[PDB]
């Protein structure tokens, strides 16, 4: 089934040349007029000669037509609930081009660039019949939903020239050409026109011209669309937000759940393990990230480039962790016991490296700035150092089995007293910010904080250290004690979500603009820990997930650092 | 050997990509300030990625080091020629200047854009090991000698000045700086050394981002070499010229021919067959032409970019057909009577594809553009139709000798009835271009011109046709009727020689500014066809050489088409 042990290497290569683009981009070295020479070239060259060579070579005999019509009919609903409520609800001034440009975001993934080097690394050798379908769901969907779209915005185009419902041939018109002309629809149309022709064989002569362009799409296109991103997200505003909310959890959420429950209502086969692979490979297709052709026909178009070019970035973002979390939990449930444990093991190992490497350049752009001397910075400062010594403890952790067993003891007091201690320090700086705001005379004693912070969680661990009985066959840091480590756990969280939430309400009734989000985000999480953790303790032992559950506990006590990077680390701050 | 039934495919796709960064260029898509944001990606991101790959899978331990010490030597005694009669001849004012970059220039190859893909094509099935010698070859060349350059250069500045030999440090030391600092040498430094510190193997979570990277280099190279070469031809003047003549002429013809001789000399091993590919490879390596890394120097610096930049672009289009004339002629000698014949007719065949194609494009701009009505273009546009139909007959007869045998003779007198009036129109051209000049009235009578242009031929083909019987089994068009045909050819040549001949040389004694180039290339074309035809006449039956002397004819036959596009063709004309 699914190779996902070579995942990894394949997301680090999408994203680290885009982490390339972006550097050389901020580094100024590659100025936006440079760049969009750069755009011109991929997005005019290298792209058709791609998909000229690929269509021709398509063989139309072996594709299951299935899981077409499932895709196709998926993101036809998506498209029509996102126009309806556009037009239901949009101001009166400016309705038409929001209705004609929103689906189209909501639905145009980024299939070529990030969605056919991952599929290759899975399913490569391993059922070979997948790749192809890439090139068939692409071009019919852009075919059928673009100029929809552009038919809308050109009628917004007349309705502000003042005008009536004369020439309606002519809006219809319009749009048409303008979806041809680029340069996509005539060359798909030219390479299956000969394919026909010509009898599916690429000519001797040509064949190595059309791969020369081809192969180099890739890189550039990555290295690009990390270029275009530098300096897009600027400000916002309170609507404007909200709709971008909406516009990013419509896509990456409800779309792959229809493309699932349709392809799993669709597909009759006799084949089980085919029928799985199908079901998980239509899943993994929806999650793709926002093509970032869209941001260049907003651009074109003049009239909603600051929300669709934030609506691309953030897509792009967030769809990174989804992937790997969603690719782990369908391979999950069919699998032998330790296998499994291997499993979580791994997954916790590759995510540490991550976020240890954000957090480290996070921490130290913070303190070359010299910002961490003044109130509210310093505590931040102390979380991230905690959540640093997590990552750290959890990579000394990973090889320790086959060791001293005297080891095992002192980095289980490390890990459970620096967790405990991000749990409390997340509490103590919501007070933080409670008091900031408010409060004149009677300056915080960031001592007396420093040192409950600290001497608190060694407590506590001390309290879990002599109370229980260590099991040296548990691979795993949740049981050495068994349920004394697990209900503190729940208890900590409980007092410090308390405390944090009480603090942040009283703000509202009674750098800060930034600040408050990393709060926010934060008690999101813990709720969505602590449940995990009441669900074990109450229904005897062993829950219908546990390995799921332990999966959500280890993504969200690993994962955090990068959080905390995305907000704190990318900033501008003068050395 | 020489796998040269798969050159051809490799040259369509070097040139046929290296034409789209032309026609994109020109027609104002990517104008000269985004182009430089293409430069900035390929010069810093893709080439450190590639020679940083290949460097660490080195094994050192079956390079055959007799090859790699004569390649060295015979680029450093280039270098030393070039530099010591500069100083002797450059003007006081402008000397350590040329010093420092003619040396340069006449050496430094274009290795990984054009000559990797080619070395591939020809040996990737046959002899493995010479793919690897491109990436060890490059590297010491550019350590050893382009240091050197930089130092003189920097003396002009000191000597500018007003200084002296004070700071002997500082001057050496500043070139050696500048050198270190070049994206290109620090990645091979840092290859090496991680090539004995990881046991070369690279680690698989860096493996694909480096294909990523590394893979895009070359047809986004290529693309930005074409794009570079618009319009920096420019015009210039005649003691600039003479020294580019022979710059040219330093790089592609007698670095070769050093190579081979040297190659010859020191490999002393008991393989014929490996010593015989061995002095091949030696010589196809030299003719690359000149990297365009230099024309990026000489901006930097801002004192040769005029000159530099002109040599690199005529560079490269002079190393086309020499790369395949002498590819052929190296794998003559040692082959079978019959399976020799088909060379000469593929030859014949590949070359007439370029030379149609070219010419259709010059000649319709010429149509287009009216300037046909004129005095001296019009008799221009009557020798290029001559030119195609010779081009388009060679088609038709490679296909016809084994079908009906009447369609052998209409196609037979075809030929060389358009063949001897390009002769003849080669002189017209130039008694016409010395009457305009001088001469006032009496002006053409073009009707009698065109008349002595086409009956002549036409008078003559018909003797040829009368006298002599036919060989049926000779597949040549030079042997159909034997010795009376063959001795008509040098006649001919004889007397359009003399009178083209005689009319130039009174011009100097007693558009111009180009026309009079394309009769001097030509003529220089007759002289060598003619001492072929003279060979083989008076020396027997057969010559030492009859392979060669044939192959020459066929070159300089259907080849001419392509030396006329160059000169009026790509020039600009309002529509
Ligand atoms: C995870 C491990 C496995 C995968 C590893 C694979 C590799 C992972 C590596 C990935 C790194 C990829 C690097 C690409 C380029 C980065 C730089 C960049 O463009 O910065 C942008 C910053 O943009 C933001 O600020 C966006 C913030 C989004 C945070 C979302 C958190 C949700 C996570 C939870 C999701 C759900 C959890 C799951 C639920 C099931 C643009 O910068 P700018 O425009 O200058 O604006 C910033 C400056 N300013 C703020 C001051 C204005
Ligand atoms: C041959 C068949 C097999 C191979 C096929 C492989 C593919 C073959 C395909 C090749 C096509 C390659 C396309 C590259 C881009 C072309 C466009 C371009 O850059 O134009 C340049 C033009 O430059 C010149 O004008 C140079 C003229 C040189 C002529 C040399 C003739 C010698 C040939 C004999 C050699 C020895 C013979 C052999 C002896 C043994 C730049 O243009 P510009 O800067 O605007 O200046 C022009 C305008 N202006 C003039 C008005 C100012
Ligand atoms: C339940 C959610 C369903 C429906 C509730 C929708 C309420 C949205 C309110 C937003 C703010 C508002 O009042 O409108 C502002 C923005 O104008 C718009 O709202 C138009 C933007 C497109 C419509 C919503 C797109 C998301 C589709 C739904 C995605 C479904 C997936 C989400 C469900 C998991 C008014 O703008 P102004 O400038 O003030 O004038
Ligand atoms: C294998 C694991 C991979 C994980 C990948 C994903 C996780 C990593 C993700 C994120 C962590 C890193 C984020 C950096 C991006 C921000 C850049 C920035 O702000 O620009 C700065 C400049 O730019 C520099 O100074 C460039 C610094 C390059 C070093 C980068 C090291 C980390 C790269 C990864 C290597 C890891 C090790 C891999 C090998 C062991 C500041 O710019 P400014 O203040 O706007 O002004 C510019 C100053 N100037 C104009 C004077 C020039
Ligand atoms: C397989 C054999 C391959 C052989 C390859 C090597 C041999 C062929 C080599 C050379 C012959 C062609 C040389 C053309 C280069 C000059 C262009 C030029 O000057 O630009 C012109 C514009 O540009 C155009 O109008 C673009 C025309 C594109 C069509 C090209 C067809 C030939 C390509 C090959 C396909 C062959 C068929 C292959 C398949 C069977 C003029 O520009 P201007 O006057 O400066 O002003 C611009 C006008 N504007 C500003 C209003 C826009
Ligand atoms: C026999 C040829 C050997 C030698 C005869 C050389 C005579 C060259 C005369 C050029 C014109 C002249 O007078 O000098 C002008 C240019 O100045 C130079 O000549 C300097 C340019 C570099 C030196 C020559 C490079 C060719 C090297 C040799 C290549 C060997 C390969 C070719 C042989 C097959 C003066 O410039 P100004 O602005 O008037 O001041
Ligand atoms: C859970 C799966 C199915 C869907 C993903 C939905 C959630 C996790 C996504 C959708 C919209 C996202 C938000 C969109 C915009 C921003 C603003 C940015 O400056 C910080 C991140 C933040 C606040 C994102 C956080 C994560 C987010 C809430
Ligand atoms: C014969 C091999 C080994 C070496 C090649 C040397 C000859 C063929 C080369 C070297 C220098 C070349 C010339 C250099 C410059 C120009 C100016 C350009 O506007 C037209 C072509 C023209 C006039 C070239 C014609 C071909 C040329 C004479
Ligand atoms: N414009 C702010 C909105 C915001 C930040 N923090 C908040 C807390 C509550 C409500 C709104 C906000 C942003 O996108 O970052
Ligand atoms: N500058 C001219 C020189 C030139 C053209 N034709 C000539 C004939 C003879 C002597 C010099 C020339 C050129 O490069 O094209
Ligand atoms: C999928 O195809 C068929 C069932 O349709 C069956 O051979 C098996 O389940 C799978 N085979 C391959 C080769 O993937
Ligand atoms: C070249 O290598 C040796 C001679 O050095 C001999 O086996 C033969 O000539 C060639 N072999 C191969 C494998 O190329
Ligand atoms: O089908 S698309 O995903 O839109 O392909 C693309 C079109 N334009 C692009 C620019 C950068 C990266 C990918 C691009
Ligand atoms: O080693 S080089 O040949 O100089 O590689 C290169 C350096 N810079 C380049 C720009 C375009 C094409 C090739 C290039």
């Amino acid at each position: 089934s699914m190779s996902i042990t070579r995942l990894f290497p394949a997301l680090l290569e999408c994203f680290g040349i885009v982490l390339c683009g972006y550097i050389a981009g901020r580094a100024n070295v590659i100025t936006s007029t440079q760049a969009k020479g750069l755009g011109n070239f991929v997005s005019r060259f290298a792209l058709p000669a791609l998909l000229f060579k690929n269509m021709v070579v398509l063989n139309f005999s072996n594709v299951d037509w299935s899981f077409l019509y499932s895709i196709l009919i998926a993101k036809a609903s998506v498209f029509f609930i996102v126009c309806v409520l556009t037009l239901l609800v949009a101001s009166p001034d400016s309705r038409f081009s929001k209705a004609g440009l929103f689906p189209i975001f909501a639905t145009q993934s980024n299939d070529f660039a990030l969605g056919y080097p991952i599929v290759e690394a899975l399913y490569q050798t391993t059922y070979p019949e997948y790749l192809q379908y890439i090139y068939l769901v692409a071009p019919i969907s852009l075919m059928m939903l673009n100029p929809i779209g552009f038919i809308f915005c050109e009628i917004q185009k007349w309705k502000d020239t003042q005008n009536a419902s004369q020439n309606k041939i002519k809006i219809v018109g319009l749009g048409l050409l303008r979806v041809l002309q680029n340069p996509i629809v005539f060359m798909v149309f030219i390479g299956i026109a000969f394919n026909f022709i010509l009898d599916r064989k690429v000519p001797v002569y040509v064949e190595n011209f059309l791969d020369g362009l081809g192969n180099s799409f890739s890189g550039s296109a990555l290295f690009y669309l990390g270029l275009t991103m530098v300096g897009k997200i600027k400000r916002l505003k309170k609507s404007a937000f909200v709709v971008l909310i909406l516009l990013i959890t419509a896509k990456l959420l409800v779309l792959p759940l229809l493309c699932r429950e349709m392809v799993e209502l669709l597909d009759k086969g006799d084949s089980v393990v085919n029928h799985t692979s199908l079901s998980n490979y239509a899943f993994l297709y929806g999650v793709f990230p926002v093509a970032p052709g869209v941001a260049i026909f907003a651009t074109q178009f003049n009239m909603e480039v600051e929300i669709i070019t934030s609506g691309m970035v953030i897509s792009t973002f967030v769809s990174a962790p989804i992937m790997y979390v969603s690719a782990w939990l369908l391979t999950f449930p069919t699998m032998d016991p330790k296998p499994l444990a291997y499993a979580i093991q791994n997954v916790s190992f590759d995510i540490s490296i991550v976020s240890l490497i954000s957090l480290i350049w996070s921490l130290a752009i913070l303190l070359l700035s010299k910002k961490y001397k003044q109130l509210p910075h310093m505590l931040t400062t102390n979380l991230l150092i905690a959540q640093s010594i997590v990552c750290a403890g959890m990579m000394i952790w990973n090889f320790v089995k086959e060791k001293n067993f005297v080891g095992q003891i002192l980095v289980f007091v490390l890990l459970y007293s620096s967790l405990y201690s991000t749990y409390l320090w997340t509490g103590l700086l919501a007070i933080s910010l409670f008091l900031l705001k408010k409060r004149e005379r009677v300056q915080i004693p960031v001592g007396i904080i420093i040192i409950s912070g600290w001497g608190i969680p060694a407590l506590l661990v001390g309290v879990l250290l002599i109370t229980g009985k260590h099991n040296g066959d548990s691979i795993d840091s949740a049981f050495f004690y068994g349920k004394e480590q697990m209900i503190t756990t729940a208890v900590t969280l409980f007092c410090s979500i308390l405390i944090a939430g009480i603090s942040l309400m009283c703000m509202n009734q009674t750098q800060l603009t930034r600040h408050v989000l990393l709060c926010l985000l934060l008690i999101i999480g813990l709720f969505a820990n602590l449940s995990s953790c009441l669900w074990w303790l109450f229904n005897q032992e062993p829950g219908r997930l546990y390995v799921e559950l332990q999966f959500f506990c280890a993504v969200f006590n690993f994962g955090q650092g990068f959080i905390s990077f995305g907000i704190f680390g990318l900033d501008k701050h003068l050395i």
